């Protein structure tokens, strides 16, 4: 279930975002599948300013990240930590190839969107915080605020998550 998501957005400008940023091996046993939010940028969260740390964007749940998220050698885990922490939708205008298909069947919403239309969010989310990002997957577009944007996602991913295989 789940044909739109609703959530505070949260600006990250960082590209190349690798598994490792977005879950340190150390956390990491081969077994463990469940409590992998403390993990999700444990590093870059030592710093109190980092933009998870911060109100409103603690409670975030549309993360909107620089090109070539999710690159390197993608982990499963890397997904869990995502959704454990509680993202239900990455937005980014280019996703490691592993990371993005691990995400739809994991259930978590990967939305490609054209750069321009990226930094042109990150605007939106920086003057706004709080300002919240929708997904609509049967019409597959991002609303926030007043600005449309269309997004692609391939249709197997589509399907998992429209149908809540979670």
């Amino acid at each position: 279930a789940f044909h739109t998501h609703s959530g505070i957005g949260v600006p990250l400008r960082r590209s190349n975002v690798d598994t490792d940023q977005i879950i340190p091996a150390v956390f990491l046993k081969r077994v463990t599948r469940t409590g992998f939010e403390d993990g999700l940028f444990a590093g870059w969260r030592s710093d109190p300013a980092f933009v998870l740390n911060l109100s409103p964007f603690d409670r975030g749940s549309v993360l909107v990240a620089g090109p070539d998220f999710g690159t390197g050698s993608s982990r499963e885990h890397a997904v869990w930590a995502l959704m454990d922490y509680g993202f239900r939708v990455v937005i980014s205008s280019r996703f490691g190839d592993i990371f993005r298909g691990n995400a739809g069947k994991a259930g978590l919403l990967a939305a490609e969107v054209a750069q321009d239309d990226v930094e042109l969010l990150w605007k939106l989310i920086e003057q706004s915080p709080g300002l919240e990002i929708t997904a609509n997957l049967q019409d597959r577009i991002i609303t926030a605020a007043t600005v449309v944007l269309p997004f692609k996602i391939d249709d197997h991913s589509a399907w998992r998550l429209l149908e809540g295989l979670d």
